[PDB]
């Protein structure tokens, strides 16, 4: 079947054109299909700037979503909860360098490396502490992939170096999955310029990819890389003008895992507010930011996703002032959470829902109209939930429009079901804007 009009394809190679009708393009460029020609090998398509022309199907890769199934993985040789004996069975015919990683039955929370040395299969314990992996407690690693790169390059103490992986069955190489779905990027074209932020769950760096500024993120404490997979996957499925856009994924076999994202020149919404402040940001600007976030959220709810981590810090601003939700690490379909932003039922119940997201939206608005100030200002972090559950609610910020504050309050009802829908939030923020109840 030919690619329907509107299909997106990423260029695998540079195309210089064979005829005058042809549309040239560079490797990595995004092409939107217009229509297939009389010859299935060529399509009419447009580039980002809109220019149309003919291009070869062979040269482009259809871009599509990737589902982080329970079988999707970056470690063929990883076998999850496999038992010692099982590894012995999986590794029965004595082969030097035949290895496989499994979780640790023996020592809970850690992992175990299993190798076939000399008619025997050695089992080395991999300790997980302070978010790092280590066998000899001399060399540490961020993930099991780097550990395998290492011990494959040299035995470095082990009875033998690793040579051949015992590929678990059902494993789906995420590297070619993201590759075939048009989301794979090349490390050689990425130059990491500087670190924009070193956070608790990941790092973000400004970079240069094929000439354009880009944001690169890596995820901490993710030994199996599943946090990485989960975040990348969901991102390949999100497409809204108020959601930070995924540009691609970078997987170095050594173990460096990165998520390349559009660059947002103005930094987090928190900072933008604090820097420019009250004397610069008018009411329209503040309401405009609220609507931006609200639409992003209505989109997520409409696609059955729960953000679970909505806050001014996780909202970035582009060069021309468009606020976009970012940081989709905790994003999952209707099911640690930041206490000051999370709804009571959410911290207590094991399931999260859009209604908790709405609660967080309420908190975020307060952040917006407070110009970055931190939630629950004069209260100890150990009183919040109990005070809140005892009906406490922050005071409307200084100079906050009463109508805006009522939206906040409406987000803070203790009975989740009574909280507004994101569409109802948009409608009310629009009702406010329409009558200028914010000016």
């Amino acid at each position: 079947a030919s690619w329907p009009s509107g299909t997106e394809c990423i260029a695998k190679y540079n195309f210089h054109g064979t005829a005058e009708q042809d549309l040239p393009f560079c490797k990595g460029d995004v092409l939107t299909i217009v229509a297939v020609t009389k010859d299935p090998n060529w399509y009419k398509a447009k580039n980002k700037v809109g220019r149309e022309g003919i291009i070869p199907a062979n040269y482009v890769q259809k871009r599509e979503g990737v589902k982080a199934g329970t079988k999707l993985s970056l470690m063929p040789w990883f076998h999850g909860k496999i038992t010692r004996e099982q590894a012995e069975r999986l590794l029965y015919p004595p082969e030097t360098g035949l290895f496989l990683v499994r979780e640790s039955t023996n020592y809970p929370g850690d992992y175990t490396l299993c190798v076939s040395c000399e008619g025997k299969v050695e089992h080395y314990r991999i300790m997980y502490h302070a978010s790092k992996l280590s066998i000899d407690e001399e060399v540490y690693f961020e993930n099991l992939m780097q550990l395998v790169e290492h011990y494959t390059t040299d035995a470095d103490g082990l009875c033998t170096r690793l040579i051949k992986p015992k590929v678990m069955e059902g494993t789906v190489a995420a590297q070619d999955e993201f590759y075939r779905s048009g989301w794979a990027l090349n490390m050689k074209e990425l130059k990491l310029l500087q670190t924009i932020g070193k956070g608790e769950f990941g790092d973000v760096m400004l970079g240069d990819y094929r000439g354009n500024k880009v944001a690169v993120k890596c995820i901490k404490n993710d030994a199996t890389a599943q946090a990485f997979l989960a975040e990348a996957s969901v991102m390949t499925q999100l497409r809204h003008s108020n959601l930070v856009q995924l540009l691609g994924v970078i997987v170095e076999e050594k173990g460096g895992l990165y998520i390349v994202t559009e660059y947002m020149a103005k930094g987090s919404l928190v900072d933008y507010l604090r820097s420019r402040g009250r004397s610069v940001l008018g009411g329209d600007c503040l309401l405009k930011f609220s609507l931006d976030v609200c639409e992003a959220m209505e989109y997520l709810e409409g696609n059955n996703f729960v953000h679970r981590d909505l806050a001014a810090r996780n909202v970035l601003v582009s060069e021309d002032n468009v606020a976009k939700v970012s940081d989709f690490g905790l994003t999952k379909e209707a099911s640690k959470l930041p206490v000051k932003w999370t709804a009571p039922e959410a911290l207590r119940e094991k399931k999260f829902s859009t209604k908790s997201d709405v609660w967080s939206f309420g908190i975020l608005l307060w952040e917006i109209y407070s110009f970055g100030r931190v939630p629950y200002p004069r209260i100890p972090l150990k009183d919040v939930v109990p005070r809140v559950e005892k009906g406490y609610k922050m005071d409307a910020p200084d100079g906050c429009p009463p109508a805006v504050y009522d939206v906040m309050k409406n987000c803070w009802h203790l009975d989740a079901a009574t909280r507004p829908t994101f569409l109802q939030l948009r409608e009310q923020l629009e009702h406010i804007r329409t009558h200028e109840l914010h000016l």
